[PDB]
Formats: C-alpha cells, sequence, structure tokens
C-alpha cells in the first residue's frame, strides 16, 4: 500500500458568487465560482463550482466540485474533489474526497481524501492523502 | 423522540442541464436546474439544483440543494435538503439531510433525513425519517 500525505496552504485568487434565492429572513441559496493557486509540493490551479445555503450570513453548508490542474513532485495531470463544507462563525471549513475515475495524467489509479480549513485574506490550510488503486 | 417514516414517489416536471467543462473522453461537469412534484401525505413541489460530475455518460456524482416548498398533512411549510447522489448503472440515487434552520412555516424544528432512488419516467422513490 502507498500513500502520499500533504499538508499546505491554497490562495484563493477570485470569488464569483450569484444568489438564486433570497428570503427575508437573510437566508438566501447561491452559486459560487472559484479560483484557487495551490504552491509547494503541491502546485498548480484549481476552479471550484459550489452550491452555497445560507441560513444567515454567517452561516451556511456548501458542497461542489473542485477541478485541480497541476503537479505532485513528479506526477503531472488533474483531478476532481467532491467537497461537504460548512461555513460557521467566520470560518469556512470543507471534507472532500477525489471523485473515482475522475483523474488524468500521472493521477490516474488513486483514490484521496482531505481537508480544508480557512484562516483569513483567502488562504486556508489543506490536508489530502493519496493513496494507490 | 417520536419518529414518523414517509416513503412515496416523486415526479420530475423539468430538467435542464448545462455543462461548464467537457473533456474529449466524455467526461464533464454540469450544473442541473430541476423541477419534481410530490403528492401524498408529502405533498409539493421542489426547485433543485445539483452540480454533477461525470467521468462518462453512464457514471456521475452529483450534489445540491433542494427548496421544497408544500405540506406535510396539516403542517405547510418550506424546507432544504442537501443531497450526496449517484449515478450508475442506468440509476440514480441520494442520500439526504435536511439543512438546519433552513425550515420555514411549521417545518421549523424538523430534523430529517432520508433518501432516494430513481425508478423509470421521471420517477423515484424516496424515504425520509422526520423528528
Amino acid at each position: 500500500t502507498k500513500l502520499q500525505t500533504i499538508i499546505g496552504m491554497f490562495q484563493i485568487t477570485a470569488w464569483d458568487e450569484t444568489s438564486y434565492f433570497e428570503s427575508d429572513n437573510g437566508a438566501k441559496l447561491t452559486q459560487a465560482v472559484i479560483t484557487q493557486s495551490y504552491q509547494g509540493v503541491l502546485q498548480g490551479h484549481s476552479e471550484i463550482r459550489y452550491l452555497m445555503s445560507y441560513q444567515d450570513n454567517a452561516n451556511a453548508t456548501f458542497v461542489g466540485f473542485e477541478h485541480f490542474t497541476g503537479s505532485l513532485g513528479d506526477k503531472k495531470g488533474s483531478f476532481i474533489l467532491q467537497h461537504k463544507g460548512l461555513f460557521a462563525a467566520g470560518v469556512a471549513s470543507s471534507e472532500f474526497e477525489l471523485v473515482e475515475r475522475s483523474a488524468t495524467g500521472d493521477f490516474v489509479h488513486l483514490v484521496g481524501k482531505g481537508h480544508f480549513v480557512s484562516t483569513e485574506n483567502g488562504q486556508a490550510n489543506y490536508q489530502i492523502t493519496l493513496q494507490d488503486s
């Protein structure tokens, strides 16, 4: 069994969000299109789309797909991460998994999972573990 | 704790899907805007949005939110279901949960989760347990 775990940071460079439902409450449903950069061991760029359900301006859940293109050491390719997220008390966090059979290039035949927690200024710390087969 | 489980069917009445990424493979990323109708003890209509990741035309995962407006007997209101779904072997299935603090009207304070499995003709069987 071979596993590779990477701990790092990402930077959000753009965040484009459009509501499709808004109630007097302050609750809303939105779609967000986000771009993020990764530097370090994991190096690349992601385009992400999330659907978000806000119960109020400070509390939401979000789900979606992150399309990563880049490299991890000698491996080059792309993959899709499926995200299950929460936004509470000014902090966004997510649990994600690599979508089976979504990977290309040197990332084929790998499973993976991880999480992230936001910090400040569009940054977040993440951990991801990729495993063979 | 008093629990009740409702088992029924829903009918897709509209489904519009738009790709935002397509690969030479047949893989694609899409958004789907959907409407469904519910008849029975759970009676009403839902407006749904899903994001979908297709590995090929026969296999996909989907996630999103269903906004239901209607009644559950004498109780009237709305709520949001958060879905985690799979399409495989010609069957769509989802596990969902009622989003906390999303419910309105007589549905405030409802807690719940369930699943659905598609049948044919735009229909699916669902089960939902609420508190």
